[PDB]
């Protein structure tokens, strides 16, 4: 259980390795020790007796008595048992073909040396080849099925084992370090170098290709190991024979799991889209369907069915062994909107990939949120493919993967950065249509994902980049990615401005403390009539104070001027490129964002003197909101409305606001036991702790000078449990539905790490509110010492959401003094910028850590000292928090020394692979204050009669069932596990990759959104509309077949959900008569 690895006691310093080995003979067997204040014992047996002569205190060095103490990692990861670590064995790789008994041994490998560790989810297989000692670390997780099978005769039924891999290993290498091995405080079997990821070291590229390892055990006398441990191992044994997959041997280290060039003029967008789907999916092995007879049969018939018939396979969970078997049973007895939707619907039917650092996997055409750019090339929308880099688990890929990071000397990029590098430029091959690199937006690079469009004959893939606006002269790279990602991020397209009608007016700067600032960074100023014009334009009864517009090339927040006619009056401190494109691409507008706390800003809180006891009653109010949802109305508007992003649109605000308790309707009662569910996770992980008083405003200013240094002018639009208790000491009226603040605000960024970026702005009054009519918007100041926004980290007022909440339980008494926050160069290069800078611009992000780390990094190292977020640590890693978000300005990746990473973790964070402590100091009681609140019918007469009670009996819902309910069990059964009928962006429990969960889920999001749309849209199309005699009619019949007929193979539950808007109209209309 120890692994033969026990930590020792305190030790002088004068403490010496080979000594201790001497002394360790008079104390334990000969050459008994395996590494060397830990030390690693050869065996376990030997452990005991140390553990036992520790007590005894019979070691002593130099007066001073050393124990052992409490188990820590292994020093090298050796397996305990001898029996476990098998040694000069035999490990074959590749694909059943077809029948579950002929091994496709695509390369044979001897001399691998196996280590079974079971403490560790990991197994390892070392092979030589070459002069590169390659390790082959499968995990356990990736198993999907272990197996006993029989390579040679009937004699010995168990020759070999067998591994069933799906997500494939992780491959190292070994390299010198030239350094000494000694350094006093020491291992004895040379296991010196250092492991970094590397791509297969294969010619043939077995590794890729290979879906399955067969181990070459000596004896069949190992039933001990390979047992329970190794996942998913069946009793059954199996006769395995080996083949010749020569055929199969591919040297381009670009997309190693595909087919090869033997296909005539076969569709792609069809077959080899969907059979490599298939084989990377593991549905069908690579021989079963690079077969000509299968490759044959399904160029016989038409593309829609081979498409509907490869779904099908593809919803098989096992291995399909024979696909021409199925092919053959669905087609000879086979019982038998528009792609054009972007325009109508902004749903892609994307071609997405997972590079991992070894192989490819395509998971076909799933639908997603659409862009600018695919929806003008809507006409080849098949030729577009979204490209994500991941780490062989469909996890974020780690820094140490694509570069070796700390002593190294100097960085050096690891194989996997050149792979990246060489799949960015040659591109992705698949068949005919080959992809090349297009472009990426930010929060695209923050997912390690790429555009790729093939060289069409219509349209070559430079001609979008010669559309896009960019890479034509950009002197940059920094300007050259915005570019290329503002275009990208989701934003609707506004009315189109006049060249002329944009009026510059100089920008607003104050040069001060040596360092350059500038006030209005991206902050302009529309007229009224265009304000309104914009209003009507993105969807808003009412006049937003500020809107955030990427029109032209500039980026930024624009306010409404009452006083001013320009139409845009477009700032030049707005400078981010130039582009003829003059229309207003509107992102975000001004909301009254309910308020939420993170952990940084409860840490900076905290450490600036807030009371740590303080926050656990805010808490225990969202705790007491929670806790009453699942049993109380209370949640109608509160908790889904407040707490979670729905708003009133959603069914459940209208089926809880008019309807009945949370209890009464099954549907109703498992929705909001999701959304409990989901809120205390949240809260749990990220603390959310909801302060009523105060919003997450958007920073803008009033271009008239009233408002002096340490003032600011927030209007909010107070909310309903505010509009009944108003007129506080911080509140005064302004309107029915409006208030200003008058007491103490807090104001910081979202990031919120560096202590001092806590500003406590007094807020004030102005009497020309009526002049500039700002709402919802928090005012910073024109002229001071430096400008407001500025002091928030590094914030500037382009659109950011500054928090503020004027609770004087959270207030600071002081301000700690900011941080210089100088400007990045732009650093304009005469090379101008190449496709090969912005890749290599790419795996330099690559190689920068992500902010997460950092900002859990510095969570953790302000719990354990006197100053909470003053330590030195903290102020070296918020600076390179600094650097790593200014990263998108300046090309140098942000990597975070070995001496700030955390080498063990609170109880709050649940990283259980790793050293943990319990963390009393600093906020550590909210987690376990969360954890104590976690751990503390009939309905077809009113779904029908109290909304419907006219006797429809028009029957068609079990036709519906039989399309739309089969429908959704189909489309649970491609993603989800659990028995979410109706799953809505719900969090389902399997979480394969997590660390990619706001992709996850919207794969699930717009899958169910769609379905319901489709059913709705079934259900429109059923309907023959006064929608009497159809609507009603309609709801009826779902609520007789989910209600009523709950008994019957449907368990829906939620078909008459997607038509509950009727439902709950009917039902609150014949409420006066029920
Ligand atoms: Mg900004």
């Amino acid at each position: 259980t120890n692994r033969s690895t026990v930590k020792i006691s305190n030790v002088p310093q004068t403490i010496v390795a080979d000594e201790l080995l001497r002394f360790l003979e008079l104390h334990l067997g000969e050459d008994t020790v395996f590494a060397l204040a830990r030390v690693q014992f050869t065996t376990l047996e030997v452990k005991s007796r140390a553990q036992l002569l520790s007590s005894q205190s019979k070691l002593l060095f130099k007066t001073h008595n050393l124990r052992l103490s409490e188990a820590y990692d292994d020093i090298i990861p050796r397996p305990v048992d001898p029996r476990k670590r098998l040694d000069d064995i035999v490990l074959t790789v590749g694909f059943p073909e077809s029948d579950e008994k002929r091994f496709c041994a695509l390369e044979k490998w001897d001399g691998v040396r196996c280590w079974i560790l079971t403490e560790k989810r990991r197994v390892e297989f070392w092979v030589w080849e070459s002069g590169d000692c390659y390790k082959i670390e499968v995990r356990f997780e990736d198993i999907i099925e272990t197996l006993s099978c029989c390579v040679n005769g009937d004699a010995s039924e168990i020759d070999a084992f067998l591994l069933k891999l799906k997500y494939g290993p992780k491959v190292f290498k070994r390299v010198t370090v030239h350094i000494a091995t000694k350094f006093k405080s020491f291992c004895k079997e040379d296991f010196d170098f250092m492991w970094i990821r590397t791509t297969d070291f294969s010619g043939s590229k077995s590794i890729g290709t290979s879906t399955c390892f067969c181990l070459e055990v000596h004896n069949g006398s190992t039933m001990l190991d390979i047992f329970s441990g190794l996942p998913y191992y069946r009793e059954d044994t199996l006769s395995l024979t080996y083949v010749d997959g020569k055929t199969f041997a591919s040297a381009a280290q670009i997309v190693p799991l595909l087919n090869a060039a033997i296909l005539g003029l076969e569709f792609p967008y069809e077959i080899l889209f969907q059979l490599n789907a298939l084989v990377h999916a593991q549905k069908i092995s690579l021989f079963a369907a690079s077969d000509m007879e299968l490759i044959k049969i399904l160029r016989g018939m038409s593309l829609e069915t081979a498409l509907v018939i490869l779904k099908k396979l593809h919803q098989q969970s096992s291995i399909c062994y024979d696909p021409v078997f199925f092919v053959k049973t669905q087609m000879q007895s086979v019982v038998k909107s528009a792609y054009k939707r972007l325009t109508e619907q902004n749903i892609m039917s994307c071609q997405r990939a997972y590079v991992t650092p070894s192989k490819i996997y395509l998971l076909g055409p799933e639908l997603e949120t659409a862009n600018y750019v695919v929806k003008n090339f809507a006409e080849h929308v098949s030729d577009f493919m979204r490209v994500t880099f991941v780490e062989e688990d469909w996890s974020k890929l780690p820094a140490n993967a694509l570069s070796v990071n700390s002593g190294f000397v100097k960085p050096s990029r690891t194989n996997i950065y050149n792979r990246v590098l060489s799949i960015l430029g040659e591109g992705i091959t698949v068949g005919p249509k080959r992809f090349e690199f297009l472009a990426f937006s930010a929060s695209q690079l923050r997912g390690n994902s790429v555009w790729m469009f093939a060289s069409n004959e219509k349209v070559k893939a430079e001609d979008i980049r010669e559309w896009m606006g960019c890479f034509r002269k950009i002197r940059s790279i920094s300007k050259c990615a915005a570019r290329m990602g503002q275009l990208f991020s989701a934003s609707r397209q506004t009315l189109i401005v006049r060249a002329q009608d944009v009026e510059q007016i100089p920008d607003i700067e104050v040069t001060t403390d040596g360092a350059d600032y500038c006030f209005s960074d991206g902050i302009g100023k529309i007229s009224l009539a265009f304000a309104k014009q914009v209003a009507q334009k993105c969807g808003l009864s009412h006049v937003p104070s500020a809107f955030q517009i990427r029109y032209g090339g500039y980026k930024g927040v624009i306010a409404v001027d009452r006083s001013s006619f320009r139409k845009l009056s477009l700032r030049d401190s707005m400078l981010k490129f130039d582009s003829n494109n003059r229309m207003l691409n509107v992102t975000r507008w001004t909301e009254s964002m309910p308020c939420f706390l993170n952990r940084e800003i409860i840490c900076l809180l905290s450490t600036l003197g807030i009371e740590d006891a303080m926050f656990e009653a805010m808490q225990a109010v969202h705790l007491s909101m929670l806790g009453n949802m699942l049993e109380d109305r209370d949640a109608a508007l509160n908790v889904l409305q407040k707490l979670s992003g729905e708003n009133s649109k959603n069914l459940l605000v209208k089926m809880l606001l008019q309807g009945y308790a949370p209890s009464s309707e099954p549907y109703l009662s498992m929705m909001l036991r999701v959304h409990h569910e989901s809120q205390l996770s949240e809260l749990k992980s990220r603390c959310r702790i909801l302060v009523p008083k105060g919003r997450i405003l958007i920073g803008c200013m009033d271009e008239m000078g009233i408002l002096e240094y340490g003032q600011v002018y927030v209007r909010v639009t107070l909310t309903k449990a505010e509009l009944k208790s108003r007129d506080q000491s911080y509140f005064r009226k302004i309107d029915e539905e409006t208030s200003v603040v008058i007491g103490k605000v807090v104001v910081t960024k979202n990031p919120c790490l560096h202590p001092g970026d806590i500003r406590v702005l007094d807020a004030i009054y102005e009497v020309h509110f009526e002049e500039k009519g700002y709402l919802d918007c928090i005012i910073f100041p024109q002229k001071g010492e430096r400008p407001h926004p500025n002091e928030c980290s590094g914030g500037d007022l382009d659109g950011d959401q500054f928090f503020v909440s004027w609770d004087e339980k959270i207030i600071p008494s002081e301000m700690d003094p900011p941080m210089d926050y100088a400007g990045s160069r732009p650093r304009l290069m005469d090379h101008d910028v190449t496709l090969e800078e912005i890749h290599k611009f790419f795996v330099d992000y690559m190689i920068s850590d992500t902010l997460g780390v950092i900002s859990t990094a510095h969570l953790v190292h302000a719990d354990r000292d006197p100053e909470k977020a003053r330590s030195q640590k903290c102020l070296e890693l918020a600076n390179l928090h600094s650097r790593a978000v200014d990263f998108a300005k300046t090309g140098a990746p942000a990597e975070m020394p070995y001496a700030l990473k955390p080498r063990e973790f609170p109880d709050f964070l649940e990283r259980f692979e790793k050293p943990t402590y319990i963390s009393e100091s600093v906020f550590g009681k909210l987690y376990r204050a969360v954890k104590s609140s976690l751990a503390q019918d009939t309905v077809a007469y009113d779904v029908t009669l109290e909304e419907a009670g006219f006797e429809s009996f028009i029957e068609t819902a079990k036709a519906h069932r039989d399309m739309y309910g089969e429908k959704l069990t189909s489309l649970m059964i491609y993603y989800g596990a659990a028995n979410e009928e109706e799953i809505l962006t719900g969090i389902l429990k399997t979480k394969e990759m997590y660390l990619n969960r706001r992709y996850g889920d919207m794969k699930d999001r717009i899958t169910l959104s769609v379905k319901d749309l489709h059913k709705e849209a079934m259900g429109w199309f059923e309907k023959s509309c006064e929608q009497q005699k159809k609507k009603l009619a309609s709801a009826w019949y779902y609520v007789t077949y989910n209600p009523n007929h709950r008994d019957e193979k449907l368990t829906f539950l939620s078909f008459p959900w997607i038509v509950g808007d009727v439902l709950l109209d009917i039902k609150a209309e014949n409420a006066q008569r029920q």
